[PDB]
């Protein structure tokens, strides 16, 4: 429903197995500003998988999750390939801003 | 990849158990227009399931589908309550035109 999309911390640090998640999202760069929970975002990368008992599951991403800020840096509108080269970028550990899921329904038909 | 997004045509026949998938997508209306395969369209609804076996899934609808045409109507920017309104509106037969999943890409980290 409306609900959902408040802002949380997580913070991971990587396994020689990497952080144990999965990034979907667009190709392309920019697109308009929706509201979520509120305020206005442009288009946001998120959570598709997490490995479970990984280092994400274990620090508490959730599927689904929208990512909004990495290390220090905000990805609204950003491709899919800067994001994940935010992530990629060489440090151990990432500083995540996420929105929960949130906005969407779901009907059986 | 920014591959996909194609359009294509799925008729189902609902059973005494519906049409055997579930839609998920924006609660609220209007959004803006984003480019899928060469054209923009506002938010489109999708198909976030289908019941293994059920009409759907043996008339040809895919995980993923987006939705853009329902029984003659064009859904861009709809609400999730206003396309499944339309889908449940009393016929047996629904007629889709819907986008294959594209434009997006997802990467391991």
């Amino acid at each position: 429903g409306s609900h959902g999309g408040s802002p949380r911390v997580v913070r991971i640090v990587k396994s020689e197995s990497g952080y144990g998640f999965n990034v979907r999202g667009q190709v392309s760069e920019g697109g308009q500003l929706r509201s979520i929970n509120g305020e206005l975002y442009a288009p946001l990368q998120h959570v598709s998988a997490v490995l479970p008992g990984g280092a994400a599951d274990r620090a508490g991403v959730r599927k689904g999750d929208r990512i909004l800020e990495v290390n220090g840096v905000n990805v609204e509108g950003a491709t899919h390939k800067q994001v994940v080269d935010l992530i990629r970028a060489g440090e151990k550990e990432l500083i995540l801003t996420v929105l929960s899921v949130g906005g969407e329904s779901e009907s059986k038909v």
